[PDB]
């Protein structure tokens, strides 16, 4: 084996991971894993806190009742992603079960939350998970749940859902504390601070409200631009192409960490505007410039194992498996919408397709997400965020990603050339390991 | 253990070095430590070479005196920068043992430099270590322990420094060697080469001697700040916010060799320089102007052990403690002064301090200190330099920061929010581990 | 051993590989032994495929007749690099052996290349090695060999290689694909394609030929510098100083991969081209311009092992051989041709011959080299490229690096000061360990 008698040129890389072709079918396998783990860890049943007995009478109970404790809660905001990921999933692929499983979730929920509104009423006290749906105090508590809710009734007239929408928007609208100038904002840690999340958890509940409500579209439409843009003008640094985690608006120099979730949540946000945006929306050009440049930033920071790293712009930091995932969808999504190109970003979705996917064990469960995680001005904090199967966040994501892959290998047809996963949009008919595209 | 029974978002962090609550006491316990080791490091007496016997007969001795010699030389750069950290922390801890040990060291100084310039008149030779005193050669030999010595006499008009200020001055603002526009400048390792380290070895000298000398005070201002921006202009890459260690005036490009402890010599120049200037300074703005720039890219890559790397653009380079404490110095310095937000910094700078306080052993040495260390135009050179305890870098910075952070912690009221530092300037009446700000 | 009694900035650092002084015998050394393998690995015969016996009656022979197959081709882009460094090298060391070799090749290719010809002719089949040079399809099977031939033609007008020399130029100049503007291109592994090493596959010749052909000295010279400007305008990433592997035209954002072997063909294309063009050629100002913008992004990269990262920009992918020897050989000859800096660049090429040279093994392989790599769209493929001794793309460059360091050792007079290589372009009259240059 030398220069003379061997294409060196040939031999089999050594990845970590896997690498190369994909087929839907596996991505399907894939997801389809992981639905299964999260639907047995998901119950959808209310029983006595002291004994786990099922409690089938709503109208009896007391304080002693509460939803059934799976691995994950119902209402969480991560739950609130799981849920549009599965109504994307049922729509790639064809399987009904993806949402049947938010149709029987958020019929249960509607069932049951005046119910628990009544114990609460009456004794002083209840699940803590019911006053977080019944009595939201903060976006995480109520706008990636409201928009899969909106999303679906829209899909169906019969899905009880708007009494819940309009409790969860009415917070959001007109209660959660804003900035002078109406930016969604928090005050914590300190006074008037912007969370990078805060993007995706208020701005896709506005957008699909424009489609909920058909006399405030308009209004709703340029709501949702407001925010992204007054969001992007401070927390966008066009240098690198990334956003930072947070901002303070009483400080004087404003640190940047690129935190990858949140830098997930800030190009999902862009994803999720831009469905509902019509293309001759005024404003479209400059969200869509800020959704180009943000892929630009992060497509460019991808590793060598496909992940992306915790802060995306240090490389010795650890590689997180849920920012990936939605990176991975967000990618997929592009492609498909024909925001950007198939030839330059295919390959970047499909090997973090592999990345993830190596992280899907064989119980279902995601590996190498990060834990829930705050804002700090300082990098070990984020170094250093512990990671956990039960971190709910991994789960939405994967699904979601693994549902637009299947689009896109549906749609797309890569092919490896050179040893090297290219996208072709038409067919190429040949299986030599390199080739030249026909004229 | 799961996402419903577990706030999974406060799971304990695996952190390697400490993070989070500092106090002022322990930061007190830590520079104690050194301090102690130092002082019996550094004896202030005259001994024959040959036999150690202590001298006191200062007129009748020869060329036999030296100084004793204890692990670390007192008038070295690197004690002048000793020096001026324990003057700071008399003034923030109210120790006065800190301010009595330049006392003793500086009157020693004072009282057997004149006997040991009578030997070397009369014999032709003497202790190398008073030669450096009596006949410096280049800002090394000077201006750090010059600095403090004026310092000190300013606070103390009994202090009999006078006779070696003025020699050390003559030295630096008449004899040190210059560019053809007056910037201090060294023929090694070649002609016409500025060393970063020379911002710190030149300027606060005279900046000091414009409060020194009532005569030419106008003239020491502007002479200081002439440097300053002759320096900066040369040395400074807008495009980092980071200063390159050398520039060689014949050379058609600049390489930039950012090492992390000439990057700290120019950020602490400038604070010794902010010090000094007046507020309405006609070039104040100007230097400020450069600080802040500074300021914000050194901390970008503070690492996420909170020591700064070798190359601080190099994040593959080691870890090194001395430049990691001057930035805590300077950081900690510049939000007691006003000059930078106390949201953004301090978390850096209390990290930076947690980072520091892990290499100071039992015996209260300081590890991780990169040795005496020249000029390259490769990086090989950077990335090898050794480090030992007994590099004597280490000491004053370290001293100086903790009684820097001292002075922050007892002004500031930082605080665990959401498993992060975060600095607040009045106290927050909460225990609670996730807190808003009140109105 | 501590401050008072030692010189710690004068302790021996723990390098990995070798660094410091360097002398021309020991590169002439290394350079033999790397020559002394490659020639019994490039047996110049023609034998039976089957039997291995040797042929000598060329007139008679048919399709069991082929090249003798050693570990390298004689005939590969990789063998045109060997040719053209043994012509240089032949130069800087007077050894005539170098220049035998190639003189040996060539001629025994020139006679060969007729009676494989009719062989084809006659059986409709031959050597596949034999097929490349006489019916080259790519500019791989051309140019690189047929700027050697034309390099040591017109050194020897006896050489008989002006029928290969029209042959691959011919394909080059009129039937190599191109872009609409004229740019070399591809069609794989999209269509119109732009590969970064087609730089140095087509300009070379392109540029020699303007000597070989007296005729068409200005058209040729034209052509190469518009190739030249028509690939960087593209292909160049000003805020990176360094130039992407690829360039798909009809994507509409072109991702970056900054592989270093590529870009090593960019700054070698550029040195190839400056040494023809006049030094009054109009175009030659913006040619000087990429390339001295090339330079500074290339080295600013160079690792603290002295090689630089498989992608220049991403210090976790691995250190490369073959793109470090190139490099070497751009900045020693760069500043042997006065086109840059020999204070700034001279240790930067030191630097890289020690990290070169540690990777030539007693055999006189080379070790740690990238094997044949094409273009992708995802960082996996480029991080995961396997090393090989067989590598062919080694050996040119390692051979051309040493011969043009030995030219810039036999030249300037470098020398350690203060642990660092420093060059001198005046002898030091000093063994000094530490010195300034005198007035």
């Amino acid at each position: 084996i030398n220069d003379s008698n061997t294409p060196l040129h040939l031999l089999q890389p050594a990845y970590q991971g896997t690498y190369g072709d994909l087929t839907p079918e596996q991505v399907k396998k894939d997801i389809d894993r992981v639905f299964a783990y999260i639907d047995k860890e998901t119950p959808a049943r209310v029983v006595d806190k002291n004994t786990g007995k099922v409690i089938t009478d709503y109208t009896a109970m007391g304080d002693e009742a509460q939803l059934e404790r799976g691995a994950f809660r119902l209402a969480s905001y991560e739950w609130g992603v799981t849920y549009s990921a599965l109504i994307a999933a049922a729509e790639t692929t064809g399987d009904k079960r993806y949402t049947d499983y938010v149709q029987n979730r958020f019929r249960f929920l509607a069932e049951v939350a005046p119910h628990f509104k009544r114990v609460y009423e009456e004794k002083g006290k209840t699940d803590s998970q019911l006053l977080q749906i019944l009595t939201p105090h903060a976006l995480d508590d109520a706008g990636a749940v409201c928009t899969a809710m909106i999303k679906l009734r829209l899909k169906d007239e019969s899905l009880p859902v708007d009494g819940l929408i309009q409790n969860y928007f009415d917070f959001i609208i007109n209660k959660e504390y804003r900035l002078a100038d109406g930016t969604f904002a928090r005050n914590r840690p300190q006074r008037n601070t912007l969370w990078l999340d805060d993007m995706f958890m208020g701005i896709p509940a506005v957008a699909q409200m424009s489609r909920y409500d058909k006399e405030a579209k308009n209004k709703y439409l340029a709501e949702a631009v407001k925010q992204f843009l007054q969001f992007a003008d401070r927390m966008f640094i066009p240098e690198k192409g990334l956003y930072r985690h947070g901002w303070v608006e009483s400080s004087t120099d404003h640190p940047a960490f690129c935190w990858a979730r949140a830098n997930g949540w800030a190009l999902l946000t862009a994803c999720e505007l831009l469905d509902v945006l019509p293309e001759d929306y005024p404003q479209r050009p400059k969200v869509m410039d800020y959704f180009r440049a943000h892929v630009r930033g992060v497509t460019a920071l991808q590793s060598g194992e496909g992940f992306w790293h915790q802060l995306l712009d240090c490389n010795d930091s650890y590689l997180e498996t849920s920012a990936t995932a939605i990176y991975v969808y967000c990618l997929a999504h592009a492609i498909n919408k024909g925001w950007i190109d198939a030839i330059a970003y295919g390959p970047v979705a499909q090997l973090g397709w592999h990345a993830v996917a190596g992280k899907i064990n064989e119980e279902g469960q995601v590996e190498g997400t990060c834990v829930g995680t705050g804002m700090a001005f300082d990098p070990a904090f984020y170094y250093y965020r512990p990671v956990n199967v039960y971190a709910a966040h991994g789960y939405g994501p994967v699904l979601w990603a693994g549902a637009e892959m299947i689009r896109l290998l549906n749609t797309q047809h890569p092919q490896m050339n050179d040893s090297a996963v290219q996208y072709y949009q038409e067919k190429q008919k040949t299986t030599a390991p390199i080739f030249a595209v026909d004229s």
